[PDB]
Parts: structure tokens; sequence; C-alpha cells
């Protein structure tokens, strides 16, 4: 019995709209309000989800939300970089039904290079010819892949929850055939960390310049983005890499 998997596959989250105005004509201002809206409701989804993970409630309450909020960002690209692979193969970013980008988008948006690294990533699901198995596991560990250098308030039970993430991802796999997906299942995992750090550098000099803009952040956002990724960007809180950078 796949007990495991059984469980990712049931509480994988629905279509989520962003609720994006496609008969305005594209302006950075819309385009943008309408990505954090859209980050917006998808939190809301990213933290029902992690919730409902199995041995996520070992964790101690206070390490649950830190790990949601610093995981946040990578969840979210890498489920829409999946979302973009297979709806549209990766030729456009698929953000939601209502809001995909095309390069005109992508231009307009001012982060056409984190796009496009975005978009790259989408590729490689298709390149490495990723499961939807695969990927249900690698987005799961994903949440536990991003961790303060002062550690959590107990950090021994994330430390075995992880371990037991990487014996999952272990087992779908699963000599010479595994030790080559694992190899390049762990560089795809690590590949998204220096995509979210852009976005984390571009949605926090967006927030900080936003009145100047017009670009409205959502209070759950707005919330995030100046308590939790200065912590990151400032160097305090870090991925953990499967590989060497
Ligand atoms: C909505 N979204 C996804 C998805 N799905 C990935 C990255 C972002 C995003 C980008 C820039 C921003 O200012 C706010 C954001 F929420």
């Amino acid at each position: 019995q796949p007990i495991f998997l059984n469980v990712l596959e049931a509480i994988e989250p629905g279509v989520v709209c962003a609720g994006h105005d496609n008969n305005q004509p594209d302006s950075f201002a819309a385009l943008l309000s309408s990505l954090n809206e859209l980050g917006e409701r998808q939190l809301v989804h990213v933290v029902k989800w992690a919730k409902a993970l199995p041995g996520f409630r070992n964790l101690h309450v206070d390490d649950q939300m830190a790990v949601i909020q610093y995981s946040w960002m990578g969840l979210m690209v890498f489920a829409m970089g999946w979302r973009s692979f297979t709806n549209v193969n990766s030729r456009m970013l698929y953000f939601a039904p209502d809001l995909v980008f095309n390069e005109y988008r992508m231009h307009k948006s001012r982060m056409y290079s984190q796009c496009v690294r975005m978009r790259h990533l989408s590729q490689e699901f298709g390149w490495l010819q990723i499961t939807p198995q695969e990927f249900l596991c690698m987005k799961a560990l994903l949440l536990f892949s991003i961790i303060p250098v002062d550690g959590l308030k107990n950090q021994k039970f994330f430390d075995e929850l992880r371990m037991n993430y990487i014996k999952e991802l272990d087992r779908i796999i699963a000599p010479t055939s595994c030790s080559r997906r694992f190899y390049q299942l762990t560089k795809l995992l690590d590949s998204v960390q220096p995509i979210a750090r852009e976005l984390h550098q571009f949605t926090f000099d967006l927030l900080i310049k936003s009145h100047m803009v017009s670009v409205d952040f959502p209070e759950m956002m707005a919330e995030i983005i100046s308590v939790q990724v200065p912590k990151i960007l400032s160097g305090k809180v870090k991925p953990i890499y499967f590989h060497t950078q």
C-alpha cells in the first residue's frame, strides 16, 4: 500500500485563480498587483497543504509557521513550473488560468530575467521526464529545505522529518540508475533556491517602493516579505543544499 503517496495526491491543492482582468491592456501595476494577490491566495492553500502533510505536527507549532514562511516562495515557483509544464509545455508561465505570462508580460512585469529562469525550471520537468509522483515528493521536501542558521526551536524533530522525506523520495526512485536519478532530482531541488532568492529580492524591493509604483501588497504578503524575507536576504536564514553551490 502506497500510504505516503496517497496522502500527497489527496492533499494536493486544486486550481487557484488570480482574479486578473485580462480585458484591460497590460500595465506593470496591474500585473504585479495580480501576482501579489495570487501569492496571497496561494499562501492560504500552502498553509492548509503543509499542515496536512505526514508528520508535520511533530514540529513545534512555532517552527511550523517559520518553515512555511521561508519556503512559500520556492514552493510556489516549483508548483508554478509544474503547471506550466503540464498545461502549456513550458511555452509560457502558467501562474494561474487567468494569469498566463507570455514574453510581452515577462517584459512588462520588469522581472523578465526571473521569469526566464522560472521557465527554464519548467523546461527541466520535461527534459528530466519528471513523474507527477517525483514532483509531489520533491515539493513536499522543498517545505523542509530552508532554516535559520541559529536553528529552530526544536531542530531534532525537523531533522528527522526532513530525513524521512528524503527516504520517501528514495523510495519512488527505487543501482546506477537510481544513483543517477537521485543526483538529477537533488540538483533540480537545489536549482529552485537561487531562483527563489531572486524573487525574494525583487518582491522585497517592490514592497519598499510599492506606493511610488501603485502596486498593492495584501496583508499576509506584506508581513512575510517585510518580517521573514529580510531574514533570508541578510543571511540569517539559509537554504539546505544537497550539493555545494
Ligand atoms: C505569484 N507568484 C508565483 C506563483 N504561482 C511565483 C512567484 C510569484 C510572485 C512573483 C512576484 C511577486 O511580486 C509576487 C509573487 F507572488
